[PDB]
């Protein structure tokens, strides 16, 4: 049992990067990874996607790898790498975008890539339930609940409501396209 190379992949590069911001600090790992912060930066064009590996706390580092484990676990199995890559570099660049635009480019973490997840899963499962993807009842409550947590900021994170509702955007989009 064990989840597949693009699910093992983005976990251990999230745990090396979590590590590299210990000994280093999370500014001077920000200073590489980071949405591009200044002009000259522009097209250091792994900026775009890289911000998605930083997390600046163990809860944010181990509900994220959690979830992604289950729910990007869930869809390299059953509807292959393929879909998992491209749900999370869509999702990655838009909600990044989003967040950068209403708040600076100081932020980072799996959340966008997540709540594209969460909300492929969940919309898969209610319209094509034949597909074998679906989020339990359970599963559905705490999604909600951690949501709630971040909409009116029960515990302090780094995107802003917005960019998660372009992270979950992206994956309701790609259900609904996937599901006809
Ligand atoms: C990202 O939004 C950070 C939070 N993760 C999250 O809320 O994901 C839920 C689970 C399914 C999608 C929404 C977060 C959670 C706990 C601690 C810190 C950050
Ligand atoms: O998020 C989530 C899903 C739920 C959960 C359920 C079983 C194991 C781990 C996580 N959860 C969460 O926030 O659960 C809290 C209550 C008990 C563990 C932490
Ligand atoms: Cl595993
Ligand atoms: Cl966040």
């Amino acid at each position: 049992e064990r989840a597949g190379p693009v699910t093992w992949v983005m976990m251990i590069a999230c745990v090396v990067v979590f590590i590299a911001m210990q000994i280093l600090g999370d500014q001077e790992v920000m200073l590489w990874l980071a949405w591009p912060f200044d002009p000259t930066l522009k097209f250091e064009f792994w900026r775009y996607f890289t911000h998605a590996l930083m997390h600046f706390s163990l809860m944010h580092i181990l509900f994220n790898l959690l979830w992604w484990w289950y729910l990007g676990g869930a869809v390299e199995k059953r509807l292959g790498s393929g879909k998992l890559i491209v749900i999370t570099l869509i999702s990655a660049l838009l909600s990044g975008y989003v967040q950068q635009k209403f708040s600076g480019p100081w932020f980072g973490g799996l959340s966008g890539v997540v709540y594209a997840l969460m909300g492929y899963v969940w919309l898969r499962g209610e319209r094509d339930p034949q597909s074998g993807i679906y989020l339990q009842r359970g599963l559905i409550i705490f999604a909600l609940i951690w949501i709630v947590a971040g909409w009116f900021d029960l515990f302090g994170m780094s995107m802003a409501n917005g960019a998660h509702i372009a992270g979950l955007a992206v994956g309701l989009a790609m259900a609904f396209v996937d599901s006809l």
